[PDB]
């Protein structure tokens, strides 16, 4: 996926998208009931990534960043075209808008799939540096159960994708 420039006239829909993927990783943490705390812990149900994104630094944006690039980067490999078309927190409101309504097409449910498994080749690549993790084998053979939390977690990225045009 690297091997494509990154085209700018999209550039702000990744940051859109990358904005969406941290307060998604906000929403989910405080769902299991975490606050905004000083301390990177994940016993202590604080995280200190839940801030506003401009008020976020080069330490903490990195990675929905990526993120985002990377999605769109698989897209652009796969060879579809892009272009134009409530729980109180500890002092975020994540709340972009009601993304869960229009229903996604087979063709897209399938194409977040593919990066789900792009994605977990990344990280099982990652892990065999490690011992003997039985998630070491590729996304094809891993486990049915678990397939539809990587599915859920690249499926906002076209779900944004789609709902802001």
């Amino acid at each position: 996926t690297s091997q494509i420039v990154l085209p700018p006239h999209l550039e702000r829909i990744r940051e859109r998208l990358a904005e969406n993927i941290h307060e998604l990783w906000v929403m989910n943490k405080i769902e299991l009931g975490w606050q905004y705390g000083p301390v990177r812990d994940d016993n202590k149900r604080q995280h200190p990534c839940l801030v506003e994104f401009c008020k976020l630094p080069e330490q903490e944006r990195n990675y929905n960043l990526q993120m985002s690039l990377e999605t769109l980067k698989t897209l652009l490999a796969l060879g579809c075209h892009v272009g134009i078309a409530y729980q109180l927190t500890s002092g975020y409101k994540p709340a972009p808008m009601d993304l869960s309504f229009i229903k996604l097409t087979p063709s897209q449910e399938a194409m977040v799939d593919k990066l789900a498994e792009n994605a977990h080749n990344v990280w099982a690549r990652d892990r065999i540096r490690q011992r003997r993790n039985p998630r070491l084998v590729p996304y094809t053979l891993l486990d049915d159960r678990t397939k539809k939390s990587n599915k859920d977690s690249l499926r906002e990225a076209v779900r944004t994708l789609l709902g802001y045009g």
